[PDB]
């Protein structure tokens, strides 16, 4: 199975998320590529609940979090399901990559499709900051560019 | 369950469109407003297999059709699932309406949630044009708005 995200804004940031998953006990691939981050940074990468973007990014909602855990880093055996932690961007602000995940799935009850990707405007402190709000979000910041996890061929 | 649709473009057509389905046997209803139309006209207004955005409407790809059947209009025996005919538009080329559908459904196999919503420039003949063209796409024209249908509250 092939989903594919594109991510778009009114604050310069922009890319594209693609998904694969063979089967259901299989992983799935996440390619990525978004421009127009601040250069040689660390942004936080996240799916959210919510395929709603009749609010900018914000109708999102939280991390997809089927099994109500905090918020962690993707190698953490606590964490939401849409914690993708977090992408390194260039010295040109473009962060280009891909890796394969357990928890993300784009079949059975915890499918993706259909929910939104989303980038940050800042770090994701991976759940380890001194506050209740870093169990949340990471203290990740705004959300400058989403989109919603659509099928392709 | 929910869904929602954002419908953009850069020919001045967006809107929105909502879905709701209790249950998979039950119909569901389509929510539309849509604006930027020409006034007082019928518009196409499909449903297509991928809800890819990689190249504009594009990338949508056909109208979803798991049981290969021709186009034709939502009342008819045979016509795709994503064939919902057109919708009316006003002076001010405002399409507002609703209406539920048995075919289309959030729920089960031939879920929608994932795909595309397209609105067209022209009108779909509903499959009544006397051109093999007409049992596929109703000759409904170019594609000036499109969303990727997301899960929503
Ligand atoms: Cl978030
Ligand atoms: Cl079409
Ligand atoms: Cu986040
Ligand atoms: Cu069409
Ligand atoms: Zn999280
Ligand atoms: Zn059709």
């Amino acid at each position: 199975v092939q989903a594919v995200a594109v991510l778009k804004g009114d604050a310069g940031v922009s890319g594209v998320v693609k998904f694969e998953q063979a089967s259901e006990s299989e992983p799935t691939t996440v390619s990525y590529e978004i421009a127009g981050n601040s250069p040689n940074a660390e942004r936080g990468f996240h799916i959210c609940e919510f395929g709603d973007a009749t609010n900018g990014c914000v109708s999102a909602g939280p991390h997809f979090n089927p099994f109500k855990k905090t918020h962690g880093a993707p190698t953490d055996e606590v964490r939401h399901v849409g914690d993708m932690g977090n992408v390194k961007t260039d010295e040109n602000g473009v962060a280009k990559g891909s890796f394969k995940d357990s928890l993300i799935k784009l079949i059975g009850p915890t499918s993706v499709v259909g929910r939104s990707v989303v980038i940050h405007a800042g770090q994701d402190d991976l759940g380890k900051g001194d506050t209740e709000e870093s169990l949340k979000t990471g203290n990740a910041g705004p959300r400058p560019a989403c989109g919603v996890i659509g099928l392709t061929n």
